[PDB]
């Protein structure tokens, strides 16, 4: 719901923040389609998604990334997510680096979803 | 940390909603602060607490929760908690029921943490 997803996303944020020694500034570009190649925000993504189950170990879970979609976002936002995370589900496979790998899939996903949103 | 918090509390999750038989959709009421008195729902909650050894008997084990705060929760998290359990420390004394006694702490810890989380 958009109370529950508010509620998350500020939690996820201040801890991803905290572990990751990000640039707030840098996390706030993410939303802006700015990506630049820094380490601390592609691994602020990375804690992201791990916080969210999309993650683990720098490989997608698509099925719980589904589950936590659905359970977290109103349907305004959730639908247009799970087309992007169909057409991105292949497109990190293989990344060693976890950070590296969330960091390609999160590109993708904004590429792909015209209502993109993160924490 | 974040890869051994959701390692954790995913296993946790998963062994506490099969030995009580709770519906899912009541365990996630607990995030909204939706506090049904439905048994499978306190004794998933006990269940939790007991896996985390931070209940034992239907009674709080103060300085086994610090520990296991201080040791599974992202710092950022971690602190809250931690407050939380003071205020809340004897609120569950002499209830014998334990899951009911699981479920008054809960409440309190929730109603006292600004950033509250839960299996």
């Amino acid at each position: 719901t958009v109370e529950q997803m508010m509620k998350s996303g500020e939690m996820i944020r201040s801890v991803c923040l905290g572990k990751t020694k990000v640039a707030e500034e840098l996390v706030n570009g993410l939303r802006e389609s700015k990506f630049a190649d820094v380490k601390e925000l592609k691994c602020y993504v990375n804690c992201v998604m791990e916080m969210m189950q999309t993650m683990k170990k720098g490989k997608l879970n698509y099925d719980a990334s589904v589950k936590q979609i659905d359970t977290i976002m109103p349907d305004e936002l959730a639908g247009p997510m799970r087309a992007a995370l169909d057409i991105c589900r292949t497109v990190a496979d293989g990344i060693k680096n976890n950070c590296d790998a969330a960091y390609v899939l999160l590109q993708c996903l904004s590429k792909n979803n015209p209502k993109f949103i993160f924490p």
